[PDB]
């Protein structure tokens, strides 16, 4: 009997969380159960206020996020993606099984999270990317998961294998354009509908984003070479779906590269890469926990271009951490997470 | 210099054509009826009235639309061309050759027969002054033409985020170009990709890997300012918005950042639809759309060695309408700015 305690239960991430946890073959069955529901204002509301879709839970009431509210329970999911919980995590049994929406436990260089964070470096967890190269061993039986960022999904799944295969050079660019629920559930003025709406822009450019250094890291752990990351990322007027568009210089013809993406993901459930002369979208993802991707040679720009879409609350966030405890509890990889989108 | 002009516009029935019309309606020069709009064409459609294609435009909604064919297009000083690749080729040569063509389309964009031949696989027709009025010896070829290639979109914006720190040699010669763009910059036939249900909450890349046609201008415009080699690898991706190209171009640079500021001041300091974000503000689309302006921030990635510039425009303004109706005011020798707001309509 798996009890689930979601901390922060009313943002985005603890509401997909709680979704999928709700569709998931163990709830049905009765193998797992939801318990307590934790946020940092509002204790006393009841669920149904945050997530009106959430309809089988809207009687639930919202406990104050504390130490031992969140003990008590088999798994717990703290998802504050934007929050801190390297504390929460320090006061709960080594043998509960933590997945990790923050960044807390994501980054293994103390220099680089300090520069990049302003705080002290709290550690490192098996990042829940099972897909990268040995990252699903580390994940087997695991009691800790860091659940990696929604961007560095997408690129790490465009990148990893020209990379890997060392078939393009180590300085890649990333643009990757996102829709609003990536940037949280904070009223913001640059967040409204009403600013959004119609609009696009890029945000943290150059360098500042702190998702720039989790790239690089996962990319470092498939090559010798000192890697290079330009990242930008891009609002757009929708409220899921990532689309990386992900370059590097390269020498390697279509054929070669194409071969090591079908090695790298044949047989992996959640990559799909696109038939010949198909692209991904993100209204193709969507709600589901899978990555669309299509690879290309520019022969005149000697450019690779890697393009992959994810829905970014479910592959980029929930969906990932929901596998990665599928994998730590040795349940089926796939139980709970469809490869179907909801389009359109 | 003119002292009056009857404007044709062909392809009036399209998303190009209907913005040079609200511009024009808007113009000072027709409010004290110095320019008469004269001959709507579309092949399409031909005989339903201008408010059946476009109910935004009022005061021309009676108007009947005619076929497009060089007897009706004949007898104006300036005729706006907002037609598929081809087109103005032949139209061009059945108009008198004193008339002001101002060609939205791309027939006359390309210096290079070769390259057109490649991109678009027909006879190179030629090519006529490029109504970017902001590249460096542009506004000399425009002032008093009767010529005018208008650029394409997304050169419009890669170009304006890129030429300066390329003329001034402080970046490296090979660039890539991701930009959003909203779906009226894709056209207005219909088709199942193209459809409200498929575009809305969704985003995707498109002709990518070289293959989109905007590649060659953008090379083109970027050569024309260095003497290097210029490669660009651009990648154009729709979005949910109707109107808006958000273009973020990147290339290698050594050059402190303080340098590169220095010379897009310099080249746009005195630009009335060039806005250079302060240091730390970042362009939007929603803040331009609706005006001929675009807005571009500029910054270094140290650790990347990779300078960044953000240009953001709205697509079927600065990016077409906007920049023909700029370079028709040139071309007649009007001021550069008539009927042409820096005055984004937002939210």
């Amino acid at each position: 009997a798996t009890k689930v305690a979601v901390a922060g239960a009313s943002g985005y991430a603890g509401g997909e969380i709680l979704r999928l946890l709700l569709g998931h073959p163990a709830y049905a069955d009765g193998r797992l159960r939801i318990g307590a529901l934790t946020a940092a204002t509002s204790a006393g509301s009841t669920l149904g206020e945050h997530h009106p879709h959430l309809t089988p839970l809207a009687h639930r009431v919202v406990e104050p996020t504390e130490a031992a509210v969140l003990g008590g329970h088999d798994a717990v999911f703290l998802a504050l993606p934007h929050g801190h919980s390297a504390v929460l995590a320090q006061q709960l049994s080594p043998e509960t099984l933590i997945i990790d929406c923050g960044a807390d436990f994501r980054l293994t260089d103390a220099a680089v999270w300090e520069r990049f964070y302003g705080s002290s470096h709290a550690g490192s967890w098996p990042y829940g990317l099972p897909e990268l190269p040995g990252a699903r061993d580390q994940l087997r039986g695991t009691r800790r998961i860091a659940v990696p960022g929604c961007y560095p999904t997408a690129a790490l799944l465009a990148l990893f294998p020209a990379l890997a295969a060392d078939l393009i050079e180590p300085a890649v660019t990333v643009v990757a354009v996102s829709g609003t629920s990536g940037a949280g559930r904070a009223a913001t003025t640059d967040l409204l509908g009403a600013e959004v709406i119609g609009s696009a822009r890029a945000y943290n450019i150059a360098g500042v984003h702190r998702h720039t250094p989790e790239i690089a890291q996962g990319l470092r752990a498939v090559t010798d070479r000192d890697v290079s990351v330009s990242f930008t990322p891009v609002l757009i007027p929708a409220s899921r779906g990532i689309l990386a568009t992900c370059t590097a210089r390269t020498r390697s013809p279509l054929s070669q590269l194409r071969a090591a993406y079908e090695k790298a993901y044949h047989a992996e459930p959640f990559i799909y890469l696109m038939p010949e002369g198909q692209l991904p979208r993100t209204g193709a993802v969507i709600g589901s926990n899978a990555a669309h991707i299509a690879v290309a040679v520019d022969e005149d720009a000697q450019t690779f271009v890697a393009i992959a879409a994810i829905d970014n609350l479910v592959k980029g966030t929930a969906g990932a951490a929901v596998q990665s405890m599928n994998l730590a509890l040795g349940w089926p990889e796939t139980d709970g997470l469809s490869v179907v989108g909801v389009a359109p």
